[PDB]
């Protein structure tokens, strides 16, 4: 049984893939139309096999999926989960430097300042809600302030992101939780409004900037193509925005969850880095997974798994497998997260690892110290979102009494 959009599953689906892992470390997923793997070792295995590949085109349903949303047919095949082997590694190379850790850091002050003036905002009334009122607001923000992009266009950045990310999906994963005229909408808009971005910076290019950076790239050698570049900062902004918000929001609900955890946090704040990890790690924001598409038939785990076929990699199960995590079913701030892979192995690791980790520890950092008393109100709402276990509303009470 496996059924990843029943009523109950985002909150909680941990049963549900335990009964799954422990009977098979493979199944075919009917509605999903694709193999499922539920074990770390196969799961992690897979990243790193050659003969599974990224491109939605070695599917055995590319015709629809490339037809579906035409509007975005251009980020499908130059973006990077479309790009050849050789051409997705050009692409990264190049924009790789600007995500390290050091690089990011000098964006510490602007996510401060967005962080500082949500809670101002909102902190005075009785109810406070951790997603809208705060982690919906920080991500975007992130991302702009990267891209040079100012406070005005957030809004309409964000639903481009979530618009983008969720569109993607259509005629690729079962169930996606939206009109498609709204969503259609709202990616015109943000690849009009990139565009715009975009030819300005290229009037107006700056030093140690990204965005001029690409544009360089993309003007110079055959380093990088005009539809790679714009399929690049789409996905950039579409991969790093409901991600991000969802990571704040489950790291915030996982502390209030465990007393213990919080107070080892507050006892030795350089812990926070470690367990944001483990939020990821024991309580994987991901719906399923992520996909890999069969290069070749080929056997695996028991399955005969012809050419094209679709495989999800059963990420929140393999997390959980306690051949490599030792009591896999305890939040524990201290562990060895090093395993975790929640941010993906091989050439597609995401590149946006150091941001959403420093956005996240900034935000959950700082909102603990303003208000360590904060519990929660009652039960987190969560939906039905085609890629993500969606938190709609975390309410809180900041300061109780
Ligand atoms: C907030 C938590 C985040 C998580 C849990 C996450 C997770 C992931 C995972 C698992 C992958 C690999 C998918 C695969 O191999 O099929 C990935 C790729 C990617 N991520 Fe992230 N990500 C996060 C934040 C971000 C941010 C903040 C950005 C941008 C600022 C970003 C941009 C990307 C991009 C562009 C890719 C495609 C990489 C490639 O295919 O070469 N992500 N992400
Ligand atoms: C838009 C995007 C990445 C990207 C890079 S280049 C390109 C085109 N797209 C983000 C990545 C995000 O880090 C994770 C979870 C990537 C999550 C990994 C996989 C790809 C998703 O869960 C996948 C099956 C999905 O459910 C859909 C709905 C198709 C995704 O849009 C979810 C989605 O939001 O995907």
């Amino acid at each position: 049984d496996f059924k990843p959009f029943a009523p109950g599953y985002a909150e909680d689906p941990f049963p549900a893939i335990e009964r799954l892992r422990e009977a098979t470390p493979i199944f075919y997923w009917d509605e999903g139309r694709s193999w499922v793997l539920t074990r770390y070792h196969d799961v992690s295995a897979v990243f790193r096999d050659e003969r599974f590949a990224v491109s939605r085109e070695e599917w055995e349903s590319s015709a629809e999926y490339s037809s579906a949303i035409p509007e975005l047919s251009d980020m499908k095949k130059y973006g990077l989960f479309g790009l050849p082997p050789e051409d997705h590694a050009r692409v990264r190379k190049l924009v790789n430097p600007s995500f390290t850790s050091r690089a990011i850091d000098l964006l510490r002050a602007e996510i401060q300042r967005t962080v500082d003036q949500l809670l101002d905002a909102r902190s005075g009334q009785e109810e406070f809600d951790v997603v809208r009122d705060y982690a919906e607001g920080i991500p975007m923000r992130a991302i702009s302030a990267l891209l040079k992009v100012p406070a005005e266009c957030d809004e309409k950045f964000r639903r481009f992101g979530s618009a983008t990310a969720r569109a993607l999906g259509v005629g690729l994963v079962p169930r996606v939780d939206e009109e498609t005229k709204t969503l259609v909408a709202s990616v015109t808009e943000g690849l009009a409004l990139l565009h715009g971005v975009l030819d300005e910076r290229r009037r107006n290019p700056l030093e140690n900037d990204v965005l001029t950076m690409l544009l360089q790239a993309e003007a110079d050698g055959s380093r990088l193509s005009t539809k790679e570049l714009v399929a690049l900062v789409g996905a950039i902004i579409a991969a790093g925005t409901d991600t991000t918000i969802y990571l704040i929001a489950f790291a915030v609900l996982n502390l209030l969850r465990s007393p213990e955890a919080l107070e080892l946090v507050k006892a030795e704040p350089g812990l926070m880095r470690n367990a944001l990890d483990e939020v990821l790690r024991f309580d994987n924001i991901l719906r399923i997974g992520t996909v890999r598409f069969a290069r070749q038939d080929l056997e695996y785990c028991g399955a005969s798994i012809k050419k094209g076929e679709m495989v999800f990699l059963l990420i929140p199960s393999a997390l959980r497998d306690g051949t490599v995590f030792s009591r896999p079913d305890v939040f524990d701030v201290r562990r060895d997260t090093s395993a975790s892979l929640a941010y993906g192995r091989g050439p597609h690791v995401c590149p946006g690892v150091s941001l959403a980790r420093l956005e996240a520890e900034i935000a959950v950092g700082t909102i603990f110290r303003r208000f360590p008393e904060m519990k929660l109100k009652e039960t987190p709402v969560f939906g039905y979102h085609p890629a993500f276990r969606n938190i709609e509303s975390l309410n809180v009470i900041l300061k109780p009494s």
